[PDB]
């Protein structure tokens, strides 16, 4: 399968052209920097409407054939932050270890790391992971979870991905 | 705009007879010691009857206007410990980070911390957090989660709370 | 005077039709024999990755064999057929999130893919059920991390008395 990665930015201010999406860009830069195998990116910037979040994740995995989807934004305690809810709504199997580890590494930086509801799950042969907002916080989580992503994708029948062992080691037991 | 904090002691010995409440005392002492802003306390000692627990929490959040509710008791593996279930039932959004951190910081001193099912969640503009029962554990847990509570309450539109930075630094934002 | 019975279930489509040596199952039974100092019996089962069969097996061991602890190994990854957590959630009335969190945490040290494990733990009557990993190295760190709380958990749910060799692993039992 051709490796396709989705990057979804859930932001009203970004979807309005009001501001630059430093979050999504950070994710795309990260992927380009560490991956050494051929892949394409399906980038989407949408408003924080659970309706549109669920449909976007479904289109990317079902129609665009993404084997991995990385979201950014809408994962805090505020009532409008429904990215986790939308992810649960489209996945058939969740992965608690992802949220646990991401909050773990984020705690070293800020105590409010515990307010994050970021999670991850599976839909068919696609893995969906909720990332943080700040470009430097996204790097921290990615460095922590990327090591297990390519292998997870292998286990769910997704496309082959491999990374620069000098930037991030894709662990494969 | 008034800050009201609920403290609910859930007892597994309402039948055996309660001769003290060191758990409630530990919580009340902590709030008084670290909070520098004006606040009132709605205190409740109730037997561990699921329906009553839910009713009590709803009353405190909806009628008494609490922005924060702290519970102690009924969070172990025994069948009668249903505080977590009751909390889940009245909240619209859960915060996995709280239970994770509380179990993590309590592990070194309490190997059986992994038996605790404490969680935390949101009901409107009120944050509800389950605490352990041992006074020493209550302090350790509150020291770990209080830093993010005031801000979490801001995000859900609750009352303003601030703590003595020389005791506990309420991170904002 | 409740008798202590411990279930050990190796879940695998592969091994279900034959396995020269159940390394994972043996590691677990070896561990129990080494650390436990109180009398106890083992109920061992090898079944395929079939949700309904896993549920029935756990139910049989807890309800019929009177197990106070059931340890499973296998079927806890992200793959479609890995349904041990699903089966476990289905037969338990109360889950213990602390187990899964701690096990992945200790497993993560040598295996970055530990975050893909969906292992959990729950209570069915007076029996505690814990999902362990398949790798011997992971099995050891998980047991070293959770066994200290197992005996006490069993006490709290009305199960059989189990005590471990404090020299290997101390069974933490707080008082009041």
């Amino acid at each position: 399968k051709k490796a396709v990665i989705g990057v979804v930015t859930i932001s009203d201010r970004a979807s309005k052209g009001i501001y630059e999406d430093i979050s999504g860009k950070a994710i795309i830069d990260y992927l380009k920097d560490v991956i050494i195998t051929p892949f394409e990116v399906e980038y989407r910037v949408i408003p924080d409407e659970r309706d549109l979040i669920e449909k976007t994740l479904i289109e990317l995995a079902d129609e665009k054939g993404c084997s991995l989807i990385l979201t950014t934004g809408g994962t805090g305690p505020a009532p409008r932050d429904v990215t986790p809810e939308a992810t649960e709504a489209v996945c058939e199997k969740m992965l608690p270890g992802f949220g646990e580890l991401m909050r773990q590494v984020s705690l070293k930086q800020v105590p409010t790391a515990i307010l994050s509801r970021q999670t991850a799950g599976i839909r068919g042969s696609c893995l969906i992971v909720n990332l943080p907002g700040k470009p430097q916080s996204i790097k921290v989580c990615l460095d922590a979870v990327m090591p297990a992503i390519p292998y997870c994708i292998d286990l769910i029948g997704g496309a082959y991905i491999d990374t620069d062992p000098n930037k991030v080691k894709a662990f494969r037991p």
